[PDB]
């Protein structure tokens, strides 16, 4: 509808897949190569679907901060014939609060959804499902179990995947430049 809904359009059209694990469907970003990103209780193993096609995971790493505190960002490399568009450049390199943000999901039961949820607080530490997690983004947004892995971005920033929520607020894991450097 406007230039927020633009830049996560772009986003979604060109850099999520559909990632099934036994733990259900998530929305899955894609960052550059064969390397992507979801939340750690996907509970990704040897085997993934992507798009609904049988996919040999090649490496997976559940990041923690250097106080060894879960982050609940996996990053994954899939054997897959085709790269991502490297979309490193739109990560931002430190933790922020930011405006007017959009989060942006696509499976099976949420094809084509996008949430405008507004001001985006660096919340940090949440026990996150009875689990310490630091880097924590906030946003005063309802959401609801089926938009995990979600995309949220402003105009020109990808800056985190949606990890929870407690019916009142929704929660997302930050991500940061650093952690894609190869």
């Amino acid at each position: 509808m406007g230039p927020g809904f633009d830049f996560a359009q772009a986003i979604m059209k060109k850099n999520t897949v559909i990632a099934r694990t036994e733990k259900g469907e998530f929305t899955m970003l894609g960052v550059y190569d064969r390397v992507a990103v979801i939340p750690t209780h996907a509970s990704v193993g040897e085997i993934i679907y992507i798009n609904d096609v049988e996919t040999r995971v090649l490496d997976a790493c559940a990041l923690r901060d250097l106080t060894d505190t879960n982050l609940e960002i996996t990053i994954v490399k899939l054997d897959r014939n085709q790269k991502f568009r490297d979309i490193r450049h739109f990560l931002p390199r430190c933790e922020d609060d930011y405006n007017d943000a959009v989060l942006s999901v696509h499976t099976s039961k949420f094809p084509n959804m996008y949430i405008p949820v507004g001001q985006v607080t660096n919340y940090g530490f949440l026990n996150l499902g009875g689990t310490p997690t630091h880097r924590i983004l906030m946003y005063n947004f309802p959401t609801r179990a089926g938009q995990c892995g979600g995309v949220v971005t402003t105009t020109g920033k990808v800056i985190g995947i949606h990890v929870g929520g407690n019916g009142a607020q929704g929660f997302a894991a930050m991500l940061l430049h650093s952690y894609f450097t190869d």
